[PDB]
């Protein structure tokens, strides 16, 4: 009882599945990264791979992660590995001062994580607020339940 795809990843030697595009559905416009939306114009991308620890969570608008020394000292070393293997849209989304992984237990709890993973988590994570907020809006209750259960189990899964 093999399935397509894993038939397929047996034949395979490094299956990785690409970042699909971020889309509107109710416009059916994927979000461009080469598009700055704040102040109109082209964006250019920093590659995060070739900036060094001390610059790449800063270079992506992050600040210092919160916690004791130990922590703080082992989560900036965890948090610089993760963001240099992301594309520019995730490590903004991952350093935001203002998100949700500002403190040093998040990156030592989850250090052995993927940086896809925790990129996809964030983003996700507001792209869902989105849709929240989209929905109640337009009343749909239904939705706004089922985005809140999915929301709740997401960030419950990472440990919040």
């Amino acid at each position: 009882s093999m399935t397509n795809f894993q038939t397929w990843l047996d034949s395979a030697d490094i299956p990785v599945q690409q970042n699909g595009q971020w889309i509107d559905l109710e416009t059916g416009i994927a979000y461009d990264p080469s598009y700055n939306y704040a102040a109109n114009t082209r964006r250019a991308s920093l590659s995060p791979r070739g900036i060094d620890a001390r610059a790449v969570a800063k270079t992506f608008g992050g600040r210092a992660l919160t916690g004791t020394a130990r922590q703080k000292e082992w989560a900036e070393k965890i948090r610089a590995e993760k963001v240099q293997q992301m594309n520019q849209d995730q490590a903004e989304m991952a350093c935001d001062p203002s998100g949700l992984l500002t403190a040093a237990k998040f990156w030592i709890e989850n250090r052995n994580d993927s940086a896809q993973e925790i990129a996809g988590f964030v983003m996700q994570q507001k792209a869902l607020l989105a849709q929240h907020r989209s929905a109640k809006a337009a009343g749909q209750a239904d939705k706004v339940a089922k985005i809140a259960a999915e929301y709740n189990a997401l960030t419950a899964r990472w440990g919040f």
